[PDB]
């Protein structure tokens, strides 16, 4: 229902490294500029009626100072990816950040952490297998729609638009199942340089296409 | 070039026919010539696998091509849900696959009533049955295992996806299989896509 027609944008945030290298700066400087650019994109999305923004870094700190900021901007924060590998002391900080913002009615921000598109499909398959083994589910009852409701973000609007910054033309095992019908938009802009007009240019391409 | 498996979303036959001031079937006919050209180019340049997606009448056309593909040592495979198709067409698919299955040159996969989500689902249903029989535990299911249950698992991974016709979408073509593939979009309409276009795509992959 916004004029650009875009409910859910996903972004592969590539370019932090060469951005830093361009300035004779080490990579960490680029990742810091990258975090700034995330803040900028989150604010842009929320102000342009986007329901969901899903971000892929192609964190251990970020999730606390940012969380207060996100929360103040009425953003609902979710983390997608294999977070079982993580230590359960900051696994705790993840769940705390999620429940703290779970009530917010603005943008839903999904952050990919130890996320893979193939993994995403496989964890959903494992849940279906568990139901099969418990006797609930019959194998031939499994269809697209059912698997669809077991992959990440099934409860949000389908992904309308995938943006990849940084010049490369691949998905790199980001969303796979979820992008079957998504518009794909590639720009050479390095992620730290990606701004409101770049984002606006992406949405306008989506609307025009 | 290093490109072992190319997949192509062949879009634009209809729009092309219109620009020519001709009917759609004329576009399809030019589409088929472009397929021949793409298949020969792939085999000529040492590409191991070529996977083609049209975006029951169309695979019938390839039946008269089978003799020639076989002589060119091409392995022909149809991927997708052919259970739909009339049993006569299904048997001819079966026969053409069997005739060429032992060939060792280009493997040419034709997507017919294919969908990427469907493809994954078929593998899921297979794994699910193994679970139901106690032959497989849920937590034992991993990427490698599901990979062995989706189309083309025995071929080189897809290196490059070409989509003609100007749209920037996968359109529920290969999904699992293109996780790390280079994606190449061109405005050229599929009946115009020639050897130079194809090489242009290989060049993009080369960097």
């Amino acid at each position: 229902l916004p004029a650009h027609g875009c409910r859910h944008v996903a972004i592969i945030m590539d370019g932090n490294g060469r951005w830093a290298k361009k300035q004779g700066k080490i990579r960490a400087f680029g990742h810091k500029a990258g975090a700034k650019s995330v803040r900028r994109a989150v604010s842009f999305a929320a102000n342009n009626g986007i329901e969901a923004l899903t971000l892929y870094a192609f964190f251990v700190w970020a999730l606390d100072s940012e969380v207060k900021s996100l929360h103040r901007h009425n953003v609902r924060l979710r983390i997608i990816g294999d977070t079982s590998r993580f230590n359960s002391r900051l696994q705790e900080r993840i769940r705390k950040s999620e429940a703290l913002t779970a009530g917010n009615t603005g943008l839903t921000l999904n952050i990919a952490a130890n996320y893979g598109g193939r993994w995403d499909i496989v964890q959903g398959v494992r849940q279906l297998a568990e139901k099969v083994q418990q006797g609930n589910l019959q194998p031939d009852q499994i269809d697209e729609e059912m698997l669809n409701q077991h992959v990440c973000m099934h409860e949000l609007a389908p992904v309308d638009l995938v943006i990849r910054t940084g010049g490369e033309h691949r998905i790199s095992n980001f969303l796979l199942w979820q992008i079957a019908y998504a518009e794909l938009y590639f720009t050479d802009v390095l992620w730290p340089d990606f701004d409101e007009q770049d984002f606006e240019g992406a949405l306008n391409a989506f609307a025009n296409r």
